[PDB]
């Protein structure tokens, strides 16, 4: 039974932080990257497509250019961690992590972003 | 290159009847039962699960006990069809047909519900 397991089903981030969420799936013996897909995506939003061992840009949104990443580093200990630096409150809401290693399946996890009164003002006036 | 198409990315359907929505995969000379993955969803509730042979009824959103049933036969064909009998009000959404089968992919499928006063009446207050 192919699981996909989130530690966290929901993080509380500051505005303009950094931010890591994870998604962990099992992994026998070495991962074999030919065999792994990692997506990631925020309300019909892909952020990230990791197939073949590499990332695909041709369908990355172009609102999470070089500031959303996969810490590949980490799939190899079956960890798909996605890291978005410099949060805004309109990376606030569900994100989902599909992950498809000989099974396949999926999580939800919620993030919430806590502002001070300017960067809220800004989002406000949009 | 693995796509899942759907024929009709919109279903207008009436109050109590019967509902099946089409799902499209790639599926060359046999049908591999093992490598198959197909999860039915409606706004982040599960409808169905089918894993290895079968369908999986164990995380089903209770909104959906014994009234939503994947065609297995068609499954064969590449047509991961979900019926849902008996339509309600709340059926009406997005659904999102999740497809594991070497590629992964979704597409997403919207529901609109006619109906008369009388059943929009008591959907409307419960
Ligand atoms: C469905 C899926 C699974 C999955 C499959 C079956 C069950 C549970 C999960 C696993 C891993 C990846 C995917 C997957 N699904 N596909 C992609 N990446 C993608 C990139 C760009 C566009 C789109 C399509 N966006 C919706 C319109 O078709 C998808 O990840």
């Amino acid at each position: 039974a192919f699981t996909v397991t989130v530690p966290k089903d929901l993080y509380v981030v500051e505005y303009g932080s950094n931010m890591t969420i994870e998604c962990k799936f099992p992994v026998e013996k070495q991962l074999d990257l030919a065999a792994l897909i990692v997506y990631w995506e925020m309300e019909d939003k892909n952020i990230i497509q990791f197939v073949h061992g590499e990332e695909d840009l041709k369908v990355q949104h172009s609102s999470y250019r070089q500031r959303a990443r996969l810490l590949k580093d980490q799939l190899s200990l079956g960890n798909a961690a996605l890291q978005i630096t410099d949060v805004k409150l309109q990376d606030a809401g569900v994100y989902r992590c599909m992950i498809s290693y000989g099974g396949a399946d999926y999580k939800r996890i919620t993030v919430k972003v806590n502002a001070p009164y300017a960067a809220a003002l800004e989002h406000h006036h949009h």
